[PDB]
């Protein structure tokens, strides 16, 4: 046996402490490290390049996703960033989704605009856009499934197996269900993304990035430019970071039964138009999700009958679902995402991600399934008073 | 509608930032508070005194409990030591139980040979030495349950109405359970305290301490006394115990999944002479656990047959169980109370508790059911490799 | 050769990490430590008995100190606790000094209530005084110079040397000098402790206590203690606590100089009364001071002309010198102690002392002095347009 | 009167916080902030984008440089690459100093072989290969003085009006001296960059990057920018930093006096060839570091009598220079940059820099002077051992 993913994630340094045994890693935050006399780097020299507790995650991270090896960035959009760097240069096409997040896109529309390669914006849910985008010989193909906020789903087999035919690497964004709940590596993608900051750090208290590679040598491709370009993170955020992720697999299994329960209220209610929710038997990529997905997660967005005025109703009174951006917390969350999460987009490309005026966006948390009910019957009681 | 235990520990400090709206609560390390003008002290002055970021956790330790209010110590002994300074003086009696953590026995029996009190040592789960402890006239008589490390049970409801009946306290040390498994002040005790550095932390990455008072007067006290003997906790450590806090509910689900399953393998295996766990319905302490108890929790210690080569084949190879101190954190642990934990006692008090020198005590971890019945069951025929 | 104290201090734990080399000392938070196989403790084996970051500390604060050993608490309350619980029991007796801290006042005095030891409380600076409590046989002698808030100066070998000739053990608070001023233990002391909160720390973001013992079984003693009694200091805090030692001696220089300028400035301005600072030649203790100390520090109080409407003038003002508690950090304070630091005392302790209810103290931080003369100025003004 | 500079960097975010008043500011760790209700985003909204504790590092090196705002980044080489992105595109020409730091090199080069902008590589402490690559109308030049690790002095005014005078933006890295010794925005220039690894933190246990911009205009796309690429630092990192800048002034007073006693150690003794050390009278660009710096600095290199074994002896034996990367810390450190801080860049741009492969360099730190010197002259004596 090696172990499961819920025990490496428990384990990831634990008993890993020469000096004193310490069962719990100690903090490196250290700059620099002594060399061992004249001429004789020790495995660390400068923390920007290398640092042992920012490894631990690295190395966790990789182990949880099949990969050679992490490394670990300030933020989400800094992995982005760094994978953007290490392998396009002008003259190189770059393939996006049209419903990939709101800073994704910024970034992606402001590097193109410069000249840093060719944007071609499709829909990978749809045979036809992705086959003439991969008709341009892409270098790179980006994924994110499920899509941020309308959790449509992407085939990763289909996908990065059309891309591998026209000689583009793939990179997928796992940020929406963490290494626990979809593996894209198992699907032949080169690199695996993240944002720390969301299910893998949990606590709502860190901003980070990963980017996992399959092979060795472009994990050393990573590793070299996030040094030179200065993307590194620190080691106390990766501290807390992997103390997080120590609980991953357990705040899961209460994610996912709170939304089992939240996505039965929402779907069918008088008040509810529409629910986009991967574990509903009616969402399109249902069937998808349940092969290519260990659970269908705990994102979900929603769009309310009554317009504007039944949204405002709804959201003011939410006991138990702050209304604030990012996800993946404990905590639980709701978000606006024309106007928050996705007003750096223009009202044109939100239009092309189907991105309504009136979706609702929830990550439920780890609070009690009969109290995050109560809440939202409350909030749909005073939507209904609104028509 | 008030919100459940598990809803007030996940968002303990959520969204309580009045500064800046902070969703997780800022760290507020200062060691002083401005005034607001000449004679105009603010609600905090000195971090010794009290805090914003400790009185969270007071204020959540206390809602959890059913308390008036929570003091934060450096340690969990710290705890303890508060509650005998704030209700004890010379010539008062203290009543313990025999087979309390070793720590506790070290504390009461050196400030009772210094003559703070009187010391009465008394069986708490048989009558007749409760009875003669009691009619000895005590100021405070000590329960913990389940006791460590043989998980003996003892009537919170007897024990406590029997205690009132003659003028005593009661203060019980829930630390095995958490108040997440027992609420000892929902019985009638005065006083509940707890080692955080346990589940409550859950990530062996803190040591402290907390006392709750049912009564307001009571907890004032202990905040007076808390001040004026210095044994106040650190800010830091509050924040990661706070954050910690926010997965019990969720870490204990997998702990008694794990524990249950490990319980039915040591139970009537060749190689294990006796297994203390109130899970089994052979345990002396079994339908009292089922009823004051919300769950059987994840510490149980067992006897191996094969003397002290079989105790050494047993430990020596565990790959998931660390040999270490302390309990209660996502990683699964291994002690051998006499050499370890309950080294402090003597010889006589672990004869008298009924610790044997082949005891071991194992804290289940959160990690995957499989890996540590794998590992156990390694262990067990390498015991029997040994005869 | 060995390196001086500044060289000792700023090097304490760099490159000492066997693990990676680190410069800058891991922070060690972890609760526990594994065992070497079955029956092998390692150096460390829990964190209330010994943890590797607290023990650079202490190690460092025994360095500077000249001192077997040192003890770190969570308060510095909590070291003058930690001495009374080590060092004496029912029956012996504690001489202190009448103008000692009012928080060491509000402990001595409460566990003098209780009977813990026969307290006196005697003038140090007046030798009938002290050979009156010297003939009552005492356990120990607490010595606090300068003291808090006069600045009234103990004359260390005259007090030592006659606590040897009755067989008492002395202990000197040296908080308001820190070990780069002043070395108790150099003069013959048995224990010198300090609330590292102040000075050592320097960045009023940590409350913590040390105790250093000349005597190795003195300094075994203490550790037990501290252990038994939960009384030992969080790791981060001794992190953030080593860090600032680092700027001890740097912070120093330049509190002096602007404490210089500032006595200077307040000693005969027509609104002010009295100075208390023992580097003028007219203070009581000038010239022991000079003697016992390397400096004069930057601790002082005075009294302004014209009663509480003047205070509140001044006072309701300052841009650089904020109301609070607490002394010793880079940023400069001003306190009424009646009001504030001595509230815990009764207005008749405080009359013995000789704090007035007009009395100002101030901490000079590290700001230029020119911008602390102008903001002095601004207030001295503000109090003569009261008149 | 306004506050002076030690004043400022003191009392930075002292009595800030409108929650309690606690008197040290408190670490907002959060991601995320709740809106006051629907449509109404607070002050802040997530980390990545601003936070209050990132924040107050910002303005209180903004008010040390004369800037309208800062931007704190997860490292100093971020820094730098924040202003490439923010102001730099393809067609682009950046001159960049001929004696930069290797990391700096490292990225310059790589991003010019990718075609994000031409490179001119230049001696700016020489006026003709200077107006040579003026000539060539760039978008911005960048400016390291002192230079690391040979401490060469550019004339701040002199190449900041040439540079106006053809259009460009002027970026100055300001790590080696910092805000408190040199104040490159008092001579005209748009940008001023630090690695807050070095001094401004102090303690060896943050990496860290800051850019202040003169101009408000500037600022705004810097923080556009950092946000867009995930560039931005930890608030926790944010608060160590903001500790170590409160004693900045009083650690170089100690820095000063230490590096002016082995400055005066080290020139003229028998065992060392060349010093290059501001402070001293007979060093290139003394009288100008004079004028546009107020203090010499801590950091220092020199070249022994005796080749590599004179080296290899010198530094076996420190007691109190730690051989390690990095510079600005209170401990005091030792370095080979051809093998060290500069094994990045390739044997031709260092011989070009003038960077032998005999150099050594000091950071001084904050330890007794007297230490220090027993440890250089013990090193010394082992050089010269050596020889005979
Ligand atoms: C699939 C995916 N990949 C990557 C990222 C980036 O990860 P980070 O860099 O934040 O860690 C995210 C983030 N998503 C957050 C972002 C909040 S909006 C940002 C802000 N006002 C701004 O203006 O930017 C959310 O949708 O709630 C992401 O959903
Ligand atoms: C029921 C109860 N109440 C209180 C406490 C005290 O709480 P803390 O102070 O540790 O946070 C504990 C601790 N128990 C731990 C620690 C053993 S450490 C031995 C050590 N070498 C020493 O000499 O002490 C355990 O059995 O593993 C406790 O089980
Ligand atoms: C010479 C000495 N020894 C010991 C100590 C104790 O050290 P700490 O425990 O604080 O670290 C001090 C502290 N002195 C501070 C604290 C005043 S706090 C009043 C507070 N509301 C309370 O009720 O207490 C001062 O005068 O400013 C001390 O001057
Ligand atoms: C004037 C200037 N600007 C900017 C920076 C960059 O700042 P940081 O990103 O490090 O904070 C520096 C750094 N200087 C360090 C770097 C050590 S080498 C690093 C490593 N092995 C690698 O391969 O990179 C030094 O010379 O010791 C700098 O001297």
């Amino acid at each position: 046996t090696p172990c499961t993913a819920a025990t490496a994630a428990v384990r990831a340094g634990i008993d890993r402490d020469t000096a004193y045994g310490a069962v719990t890693p100690p903090i490196v935050l250290s700059s620099n490290f002594s060399f061992d006399g004249f001429g004789n780097k020790r495995q660390y020299d400068y923390t920007r390049s290398g640092n042992p507790t920012r490894d631990l995650l690295g190395e966790a991270l990789a182990e949880l996703e099949g990969g050679a090896g992490g490394v670990i960035t300030s933020t989400g959009m800094g992995a982005i960033n760094l994978v953007l760097n290490a392998v396009l240069q002008p003259g190189d096409t770059l393939v996006v989704p049209h419903d990939a997040y709101g800073g994704s896109w910024r970034l992606f529309n402001a590097l193109a605009k410069k000249g840093h390669f060719a944007l071609i914006t499709a829909d990978l849910t749809d045979p036809r856009s992705l086959a003439d985008a991969l008709a341009q010989s892409p270098k790179l193909v980006l994924i994110e499934t499920p899509s941020n906020p309308l959790l449509r789903i992407t085939d990763l087999r289909f996908v990065i197996e059309a891309a591998k035919k026209v000689g583009a690497l793939t990179v997928v964004d796992n940020t929406f269900l963490s290494p626990a709940l979809q593996k894209p590596l198992d699907f032949g993608a080169d690199l695996v993304l993240h944002s720390t900051t969301k299910y893998i750090n949990g606590h709502s208290d860190v901003v980070g990035g990963a980017v996992v590679a399959r092979d060795a040598e472009l994990h050393q491709q990573l590793v070299w430019w996030a040094n030179a370009l200065g993307l590194t993170g620190s080691p106390f955020d990766a501290f807390l970071t992997l103390r997080g992720l120590r609980t991953l697999d357990a705040r899961l299994r209460v994610h996912q039964e709170n939304a089992d329960a939240i996505a039965e209220l929402l779907d069918g209610h008088a008040m509810v138009n529409q629910v986009y929710f991967p574990g509903l038997a009616t969402h399109p990529g249902h069937a998808l999700a349940a092969r290519q997905q260990k659970g269908f997660g705990a994102m979900m967005s929603f769009e309310l009958e009554g317009g504007e005025a039944a949204v405002r109703a709804f959201v003011d009174g939410l006991r138990y679902f702050t209304l604030a951006e990012s996800l993946g917390g404990v905590e639980s969350l709701i978000a606006h995402p024309a106007s928050m999460t996705h007003a750096a987009m223009t009202a044109e490309a939100r239009a092309a991600a189907g991105i309504s005026d009136g979706l609702l966006r929830l990550s439920i948390g780890i609070e009690s399934a009969e109290d995050l009910l109560i809440d939202l019957r409350a909030g749909l009681s005073r939507a209904e008073a609104t028509l």
